[PDB]
C-alpha cells in the first residue's frame, strides 16, 4: 500500500523506524511539527509516547494509524511534489544572503517617535513562508515590530474582498503618484491616486465595516488578519499607538484635505477613521506571521499553512498589481526596475514580499535609508533576485 | 480776533448768527457734529438750548465761549485747509460711481454658510472717511456684516506694533505666492509666503499676545480694533462664527501643515489658535466702522476721528505695502494694474480701501463674482480710479 | 367727536396745542416717544417739523390726521385706563427704593471668570416695563451685561410653548430639589427636579430645536429672545462666552452625569448641548431690554411694546409657576416668604422680576452677597414689596 | 557532602538516578521546570541531552554539575523547609473547591461592552502561586481578560514606591467610603475617601510619572506589572480599550467633579489622566500572571518567582492594609466577616486574593452576581476560608 511504501521509503532495509527518525525526515522537507493540517498527527504520536518510558518502535500497524488521518499532505512532502522540492538549498542560499546583508551597517533608526528609536541597529530576521507550508526563519525573527505601512496593502485587500473592485476604486485611484507618499494631492478626479499613498490609505480604512464603531472595526480587521496569518502572532503596541496618534500632523493634514474635497463615503466621522487608521498602523507582528500573511497573498486568497480561503481572487490579484506599481511609492520604478516584485516597506523596519505562486517573505532590520527603507532588507532584496532569478521578466 | 473772523465769515452783514446756520455750516465741509473732538463745543450748545424755548442768537460772547474749548480744529475746517477742500463734489462723485455700479447686477452671494447665503443680493454700502474727519456714507452702510478676510490686515499689523517688523517677518515671508489663497504650500523656507494668504494669517493669529488664553487674547484685539475704528461699532456673529468652525476644513489642514513644519512659536495650541483665527474672522462691521479703520491705517497709524495714536509708524508702512502686493492674492497684480491701491476683500462682501495721506473706504455687497469679491465693489473701485485719479503711479 | 374731546382735554381754554406741549403730556403718562404701536404718529409728527421752521400749531386737523392712524391706544392713556393709572407716583417710589439701596453696600463681584470680576461695585440699575408700555429706568440701565442663570426660565418657556407641557415635562421633575443649584443628583426617577437647577437646565436645552446645528439652534434661541425682549437689545458676549466654556467643570460633570442616567431625548450630543447652553448664558442684555422680557412673561406671553404673541398661555403659566417655587433655587421658599413673587438671579448681578398683570422688573448690580445675589438687587426686593404690597397674598 | 546527601535522597538504594526521575521529583514539590531560578540547571540537563540517544544516567559527575550553579534553593525544596511542606494536598483542596464551585451557576455575564458579554458562562479558572515559587493552576487559566478594577491597587502600590507614603495620602483619604464605588462624593477635606473607589483611583493615576507622556507613563507601568508578575503574560486589549473610552460616562463626571474640586497635582490634564485610566483598566493577563502579581504582593514587595525586589515595604504594607478595608468597596465589611483576607475583584470576573506571607491567588469567572462579582470566585473564597483556616482572626 501507499503507506507500506512511504514506510519503507523512510526506512533502510531496517524492520522498524523510531518516532525521532520520522519527525526529523518530515522535518527535512521543510515542514513544522506544529504544522495545522498535521495536527491530529502529532497528537497521535503523543499518545504513543505515554505508554513507553522513551522511545517507542512503529513497525506496520503504529505507523500506518498515525499517517490514515488526512493523508494527502505527506505523500506529496515525502515525494518531492512542492513547489521548492529542495528547500533545503533555497535556506542555505537565505542564510547566505542574511549574512551578506548583516556586513553591511550604517543607517538612522527611526526616532520621529521613542518607540521606534529604541531597537538597537542590529536586530536583523528574515523569514520565509511557501506557499506549500514549507517555512525557514533566520535572526530576530519573533521580536515584535509594528506594521506602520506593511499593514496598506492588506487594508485594500479586505475593502475590496467585502465590497468590490468596482464600488472600492469608484473612491480612489489606480495610477503612481510620481511624488512622496505624504504629499497632499489628488489626481484628476480629487481622488486619491492610488491606496499605497496615506491619502488613498485614509480613503481605504473608511470604507471598511462602515456603520460599526471602533472597536468592531478593530475587532473585524483583527479577526480578518489573524486568519490570514494562519493563527500566527497579531497583537497590538498601545504605546506605539499612543506616540504615533499625538505626532500625525501629515497624517492630520491630509485627512482634512480628503473631508473638503469630499472623498469619503457617506456618514463617515474622519477623525475617528484617522483614530482607526493610526490603530492598524499600530499592530504588531513578527517576521514568522507577516511571513504568513505574505505567503496568503501570494497563494490564491487560501492560507498556506490551514488551506482555508480568506480573500476573494479578485481581491489578491487587485493587491498585486497595485503593490507591484506603488509598493515603494515613487522608488517603485526603480524597485521593480531590479527585483520586479510586489513588495511592501514600514518605517520600524521590514519588508514584505510576494513571489506570486512560490512564497511570501518577510525581513526586518530597523535602520533605515534616506528613502525609508531598511538597508539590510533592500540589500537582501536585491540580492535575492540577482541569485535566485525571481525578476517578474527573468526568463 | 480769530474768534472774530469765524463769526464774520460764518455771518453775511449781519448782527447775530443762529445755532442751526452754524451746524449746517459746519455739517456742509464734512465734519459729524458726533465728532469727539467736537464734544466739549455741542455740549456747551446743549447748555444754550436748555435756556431758550426755540432758537437762541450768538452775537458775540456764546459764540466766543462755545468755540473757545479746542480752537484749532475749526479755523482749518472754515479756511479750506483740509486735505479735501470741497468735500461735496468727492461726495457727488462717490453717489455717481455708488449708481452705476447698482445698475450692474448679477453674482452668486457665498452659501457655503447659512450666514452668508440670508443677505439679499441687492444690499449696497459705500463710506468714505478722510484722514481729516470728513465721513461720508451712501446706501446699506450699518447693516452688520462679519469682516472675515478683511481682518487679516489688521492682525498683521497689530503683531508688528508689539513685536517688531524683524522679530515678525522671522515667521512669515514677504512676497506674492502666485497661487490661491488657500493653497497648502510654503516658500523657500517652509515658511508662509506672506501674511495675506491663509496660511501666513494662520501663522500672525499665534504671534500675538501669547501665553495669555483666548479670552484675553480676543479682549485685546477687540480693544486694540476699537480705539483703531475710533469707537465705532465693532461686535460679534455667534452664529457665523458657529457656522465657520464647522466647514472650515481647509483652514484645519493647514493649520495642522504649518505644525508639522514648526511654523509657529514656541509653547503654542495650534487648534486653539484656529478657533481664535475663526472668532477673528466672525468679528462685525459697517460700513461706517471699517471705514474708519482703514482711514486710520491711512493716516499715520494715528486715528482720524480723535486723533489718538494706535499703531507704530512701521506698522501702517509694512502693512500698506504687504497689501499692495497680496490684498487681492493672485489677483492684486491685475488689481494693482487698474486700480493701484491698498485694498482687502472678503467672501461677505466688502472692500476696505485705502488712499495713503487721502482716506479710508469700505464697500459691501454680499454677491460675489467668480474671483471671490463683490461685482459692485470691484465695479465702484475700478470706476474710481478712472474717474479721481487714485492709481499709485498716476501724474 | 373723541379726537375733538381729547384735543379740548390736552388744550386748556385755547384754540391751538403746540407739538411740544402733546409730546410733553404723552411722556408724563409713561409711553415713550419710541414707541413701535406710536411709530406712524411720530412719523407724521416730523412730516409736520420738516414744513416750519420752528414750531407748529395744530388747531383741528394736523392733529386729526396724526391721531387718526391706530387711534385705541390714545383714549386709553389719556383716560387713565391702564393698569397704573399715575405711572409717575410708582416710578418716584421706584428711585426712593433705588436710593435706599445704593446706601447698601459690601459684596464681592464674582471672581471666577475675569469678565466679571471687571465691573466696579457701583454699577446699580433699575428697569420696570409695565404690561401696557409704561417705562421707567434708574442708574446704570443700559451698560450691557450676561444674562447668566436669568435665561433659564426663557429657555423652559421656549420649549412648553413648541413642544408642550406634558412632553416637555416627560424629561424633567416639577419640584424643588431642596438643595444647591449645582448638586449632582435626580428626583426618584432619575430625572432632573426641575428645569431651574443647572441639571434640569441643562436637559431643557436639549429639547429645543433637536436635530438641527448649533448655529440654527442659535439663531433660533437668539429670534425668540428678540421678539421676546420687543426688539432691544440683545448681544452675545464672546470673551464671557470664551472664559465660561473654559472654567465650567461642574457643568460638564452634570451634563456626564445627565448622559449616564438616559436624561436626554434620542439623538443628542452631549458636549455640543453643552457648549449651547454655555452660549446661551453668554447673551447679553441691559435692564431695558431684559425688563421687557420680564413684562412679555407677566403680560400673557404677549409682548407689551408690540402687541405680539410670543409664546403659549401654557408656557407662561408653567414658567411662573417654576420661577416662584424654584427661582431662587434653596432660598426660593424664603424668597417667597418676603416677596411672594417670581423672580431669577444671575451671578452677574441682575433680578429679573415679574408682577404678573402688572409688569416686568430687571435690578443690575456686579456685587453678590454670599448666596450668590446682589445685595442691592435683593434689598429693592425686599423693600419694594414692603412699601407697595406686592406680595401674592397679600390682602 | 550536601550534593551526595541530596542524591542519595532522590535515589533508592541505587547506583544512577535517570533524569525523567530527577525532574519529576522536583516537579512534585510544586517547583516548575520553567522556573528562571533553576535557568541555568534546566540549561546543563539540556547539554547532557544532546549526547545520548535517549536517556542518561547521573551517577556522582554531572549530577553535582548540573546542581552546583546556585546550590541554596534545592536543598530546601527537597528539605520541605518551604512555606507548604506538603503542596499535593494544598493543590488537591484548590481542586476540591473548583469543582465545588463550578457546580455552582446562574449569573449575568457583564454587557455593558460587548467585549465583556462575548465570554461563555462557563470559563473558570484558578490560579495559586506560592511566596516561594511553588504553582498550580486548574481550569481555562491561561485565556486573556482585562484586569479592570483589579489594577487600581497594582496603581497605588506604584506610587507610594515612586512618592512616599505621605505625599501620596496627601491627595486620596484612608477610610471605607460606606457607598458604591462609583459614587460622586468626596471626603471631609474634599478628598477621595480611599485609592480603591473610582475618584480616589482617578486620582492615584495621576500622580504616575508626572510630566511626561501618557506613552512613557504606559511603558513605565507596564515594565512595572512585568517584574512585578515575573515576566509571566501582560498585555491590552485595544478592542476593549475602545469600548471603554466610549461607555465611560460615570468616570467622567467623576473626572471633571475632581478637577473641580482640585484634587489633583498642579499641572495635570484630566482628559489625558482619563484615558491614561481607561488603558491601565485595559491591561490583559492571564490567572497565571495575576496569581505571581498577587504572590509579589503577599511576599514583601520581593518577586516570588525571580528574587526581585520591585516594591517598597511601605507600599505593600499600605496596599493590604487599604485592600483589606476597601477591596470590596461596601461590601468588604461583610467579604472580611467571612474571609478576612486582602482582595480585589473586576466586572470581567477575577478575583485576585492576597494571603500575606503564604502566596497569591486569581480566580477567573466572567458570570457576575448583582453585587459586580464572579458567583464562582465568590464561593470559591468563602469555601476556601472554611477549608483551610486563612482568616486573619482565626487562631
Amino acid at each position: 500500500s501507499l503507506e507500506d511504501l512511504l514506510f519503507y521509503t523512510i526506512a533502510e532495509g531496517q524492520e522498524k523506524i523510531p518516532v525521532h527518525k520520522f519527525i526529523t525526515a518530515l522535518k527535512s522537507t521543510g515542514l513544522r511539527t506544529s504544522d495545522p493540517r498535521l495536527k491530529e498527527c502529532m497528537d497521535m504520536l503523543r499518545l504513543t509516547l505515554q505508554t513507553t518510558s522513551d522511545g517507542v518502535m512503529l513497525d506496520k500497524d503504529l505507523f500506518k494509524k498515525c499517517v490514515q488521518s488526512n493523508i494527502v499532505l505527506l505523500t506529496q512532502a515525502f515525494r518531492r511534489k512542492f513547489v521548492i522540492p529542495d528547500f533545503m538549498s533555497f535556506t542555505s542560499h537565505i542564510d547566505e544572503l542574511y549574512e551578506s546583508a548583516k556586513k553591511q551597517s550604517g543607517g538612522k533608526v527611526a526616532d520621529y517617535i521613542p518607540q521606534l528609536a529604541k531597537f538597537s541597529p542590529d536586530l536583523w530576521g528574515v523569514s520565509v513562508c511557501t506557499v506549500d507550508g514549507q517555512r525557514h526563519s533566520t535572526g530576530d525573527t519573533k521580536v515584535p515590530f509594528c506594521l506602520q505601512s506593511c499593514v496598506k496593502p492588506l487594508k485594500y485587500a479586505i475593502a475590496v474582498n467585502d465590497l468590490g473592485t468596482e464600488y472600492v476604486h469608484r473612491y480612489v485611484g489606480k495610477e503612481p503618484s510620481g511624488l512622496r507618499f505624504n504629499k497632499l494631492f489628488l489626481n484628476e478626479d480629487d481622488k486619491p491616486h492610488n491606496p499605497m499613498v496615506n491619502a488613498g490609505a485614509i480613503v481605504v480604512t473608511s470604507l471598511i465595516k462602515q456603520g460599526v464603531n471602533n472597536a468592531e472595526k478593530f475587532d473585524y480587521v483583527m479577526q480578518f488578519l489573524n486568519k490570514m496569518a494562519g493563527n500566527e502572532y497579531v497583537g497590538f503596541s498601545n504605546a506605539t499607538f499612543q506616540s504615533e496618534r499625538e505626532s500625525g500632523d501629515r497624517n492630520f493634514a491630509i485627512g482634512y484635505y480628503l473631508k473638503e474635497k469630499k472623498c469619503f463615503p457617506e456618514g463617515t466621522d474622519m477623525v475617528g477613521i484617522l483614530d482607526f487608521y493610526f490603530q492598524l498602523c499600530s499592530i504588531e507582528v513578527t517576521c514568522e506571521s507577516a511571513s504568513v500573511m505574505a505567503a496568503t497573498l501570494a497563494n490564491g486568497g487560501f492560507c498556506p499553512i490551514t488551506g482555508e480561503r480568506v480573500l476573494s481572487p479578485e481581491a489578491v490579484r487587485n493587491t498585486l498589481s497595485l503593490m507591484h506599481s506603488c509598493g515603494m511609492y515613487d522608488f517603485s520604478g526603480q524597485f521593480a526596475f531590479h527585483v520586479g516584485l510586489p513588495a511592501k516597506s514600514g518605517v520600524a523596519g521590514g519588508i514584505l514580499l510576494v513571489v506570486p505562486n512560490v512564497m511570501g517573505m518577510m525581513c526586518w532590520s530597523p535602520p533605515l535609508d534616506k528613502m525609508g527603507n531598511s538597508v539590510k532588507g533592500i540589500h537582501f532584496c536585491h540580492d535575492l533576485v540577482s541569485l535566485c532569478n525571481f525578476h517578474n521578466y527573468d526568463n
